[PDB]
RNA sequence: UAGUCGCGGCCUGGAACGUAUGCGUGAUAUUAGAGUUGGAGUAAGUCGUAACAGGUUGGGGUAGGGGAACCUGCUCCAGAGUC
């Protein structure tokens, strides 16, 4: 019987021509979250989902995020970089408050492919303090980089190749990280 | 750096919907069978001549009349005789 409080909930943060606000729950799951912005195609609709539900992203939904931004800069006619470029600024907090303290090696790697993605070609930019910090937030501990996946670490190196300026290779942060996936991946080799 | 914090895992909650189920009121299906009528079978109960040159020349047809076999019209067919 509250849906119709949902839905002027719903409309107090997303204009009324959007379709998320029918399918709008508070209650949501971020696997149906990865499904709903993985049904989009437009760059407003990933505008009235983040600002629908800026506050139920872990870092899945935000590598979802990057890859629909591919996926419309290469699908969508009408694309706009410049607000495209303020989005991708807006998704730099709810990381430094939510993907740096529960990051897992899995969710960080799957972000710096997609972002590295978005850089690929067939010019947006982040921080690199942001991404030598996951960097090193995603390998902080051992024991998950050892159980990781080859494909993980190479993709987690192709980004780190594609995001990087070369004036920054010579940083000790990129040194540690190389320090711990050497110390991973000499045993793995095979 | 010591009560925070908690996107994420486990938990009292309401609820559309969802059998079997009840008096209404439909379908298909079943044998019980009131009760009527027809087909068939049968050595000796029985009334007349349909049928055959065959003794009123019969009949596919549609209605009438008679205790019974039946006959009465109207076009046809000759798949009844026969000069």
């Amino acid at each position: 019987m509250r849906k119709r409080e949902l839905l002027n909930e719903a409309r107090a943060l997303v204009p009324e021509g959007s379709g998320w606000l029918e399918a709008y729950t508070r209650n949501i799951s971020p696997r149906q979250l990865t499904w709903r912005l993985g049904k989009r195609d437009s760059l407003a609709a990933m505008t009235e989902g983040w600002q629908l539900y800026q506050g139920k992203f872990d870092t899945v939904a935000m590598a979802a995020l990057l890859r629909r931004l591919r996926h419309a800069q290469l699908q969508d006619p009408g694309f706009d970089p410049l607000a495209a470029q303020r989005l991708l600024d807006d998704l730099v907090p709810r990381l430094r408050s939510v993907g740096l303290r529960f990051g897992k090696l899995r969710d960080i790697t799957a972000y710096l492919h997609a972002l590295a993605k978005l850089r690929s070609p067939a010019l947006l930019t982040q921080p690199d303090a942001l991404v030598l910090d996951l960097a090193v937030f995603a390998t902080r501990n051992r024991t998950e980089l050892l159980h990781a996946s080859p494909q993980r670490l190479a993709t987690l190196l192709w980004a780190l190749m594609r995001l990087l300026p070369p004036q920054l290779y010579g940083s000790e942060q990129l040194q540690v990280v190389l320090d711990r996936m050497a110390l991973a991946s000499l045993g793995r080799l095979q």
